[PDB]
DNA sequence: ATTATGACGCT
DNA sequence: AGCGTCATG
């Protein structure tokens, strides 16, 4: 009734890079603008394993995850740009600093949550309502939008898919009352000009593109983003939400792609967001638990209260590899290689983190996988972060995972190692 | 043999 | 603290 809290009190955007790492290198070398192409890690086993692709590779069915060998069967013109290699492993630093120039171009705007390198959520409430009462009443033109597709319109009673999106502009703008200051719809729309603004922004100042989604909270930002890529943004609405779930896949939503939604799916014998609405809370809750299924009773009616949280930087500074197959570290003289090799890429970021941001980590977490282990991580063990010294970390890692070796000799390493992972964490303030 | 990250929930 | 899940450039 009166007292029903609809979730329409925030403005969130969600701000995603288109291809990021193929934009990096497009930038970088200009013979790759506008031509399939891709990012690979390696080279040796089926021509690298693919992380990126650009829009136009894509439309050839190149996808994340493929060896480039197979990429190049369905793209034979495919480009391809490696990731850096230092200290015999891959090396992310350029795609890392890229990304802290468009957050700090997006910092500008407002407070910003970093949600993965290519990524951050934006809070536009306090923003929306100076803009709005710098708008004084005057209505929102058309021009103001000219990349925002408005999810649900056109509808009721021109075959380009541009028409379409000015059809959709339109027959929002034209409903849109403009007299109250109060409207959620009103918001979201001075909302997606501001990101219109932040967007352009972003592609002056660093010549990347990126898309984004405009909504009341996170998740509806977040699947909003993803309608309309490449280079265009979206408005999800509250009202736009019935018609939305209706036939969106319970997997499309953010944290219900794996093994929870699959239960969400089995137990209660539905496909779609919009079937959840029929079950209440308490039903919600038997078969998910007290914080899932509260989420869910929310979140399939379009509401959703996780805050961005004001965090730009990043949590945890970490290095891993792999080491598959036959490749595998059976000596120890193998094994502390490799933790110096990846210690001191670590030493390298984090002294750069200290210079930049302020901050020290003061724990160092170790993790290995051992070869016939199913789990990404075999174990996990933590030690004391003293001092930014990669020998010292290196041989502290040792010291904590030494104790696996089941092996009589000394000099070799059962069951050999699959993968070693050096993260620091718990930062503090310099 | 996708690999390299990173956030967060659970107990 | 250590483990599992989700995301996935
Ligand atoms: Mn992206
Ligand atoms: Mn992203
Ligand atoms: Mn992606």
């Amino acid at each position: 009734g009166p007292h029903m809290a609809t979730g329409q009190d925030r403005v969130v955007a969600l701000v995603d890079m288109d291809c990021f790492f193929v934009q990096v290198e497009q930038r970088q070398n200009p013979h790759l603008r506008n031509k399939p192409c891709a990012v690979v890690q390696y080279k040796s086993w089926k021509g690298g394993g693919i992380i990126a692709v650009s829009y136009e590779a894509r439309a050839f069915g190149v996808t994340r995850s493929m060896w480039a060998d197979d990429a190049k069967k369905l793209c034979p013109d495919l480009l391809l740009a490696q990731v850096r290699e230092s200290r015999g492993k891959a090396n992310l630093t350029k795609y890392r600093e890229a990304s802290v120039e468009v957050m700090e171009i997006m910092s500008r705007f407002a407070v910003i949550e970093r949600a993965s390198i290519d990524e951050a959520y934006v809070d536009l409430t306090s923003a929306v309502q100076e803009r709005l009462q710098k708008l004084q009443g005057q209505p929102i033109s058309a021009d103001l939008l000219p990349s925002t597709y408005i999810e649900g319109l056109p509808q009721g009673p021109t075959v380009q898919k541009e028409g379409m999106r000015k059809q959709g502009l339109f027959q929002w703008l034209d409903s849109l009352q403009i007299d109250n200051l109060t409207s959620p719809d009103l918001q979201l729309t001075v909302g997606a000009v501001i990101v219109e603004e932040m967007r352009a922004a972003i592609e002056r100042e660093t010549g990347f593109q990126c898309s984004a989604g405009i909504s009341h909270n996170k998740v509806l930002a977040k699947l909003a983003c993803g309608l309309n890529k490449p280079n265009r943004q979206t408005l999800v609405s509250h009202g736009s939400v019935p018609q939305l779930f209706s036939q969106m896949p319970i997997r499309k939503i953010r944290s219900l792609g794996g093994k929870l939604g699959a239960s969400v799916i089995e137990i209660l014998g539905i496909e779609y967001m919009g079937e959840l609405t029929q079950f209440t809370e308490s039903q919600l809750q038997s078969h998910f638990g007290e914080k899932n299924g509260s989420w869910l009773y929310a979140m399939c009616r379009g509401i959703e209260h996780d805050p961005v949280k004001p965090r730009q930087l990043p949590k945890t500074i970490g290095c891993s590899k792999n080491f598959p197959g036959k490749t595998a570290l059976a000596t120890r003289e193998q094994v502390q290689w490799w933790l110096l090799q990846l210690a001191q890429e670590l030493e390298e970021r984090l002294t750069k983190d200290r210079n930049d941001n302020d901050r020290v980590a003061t724990q160092l977490v170790v993790s290995i996988r051992v070869q016939g282990d199913k789990r990404l991580s075999s174990l996990r063990r933590c030690c004391a972060l003293t001092r930014y010294d990669a020998h010292k970390m290196s041989h502290d890692a040792f010291t904590v995972i030494k104790n696996c070796n089941t092996s009589g000799i000394q000099t070799e390493w059962s069951p050999p190692l699959t993968m070693l992972f050096l993260c620091a964490t718990k930062f503090s303030a310099s």
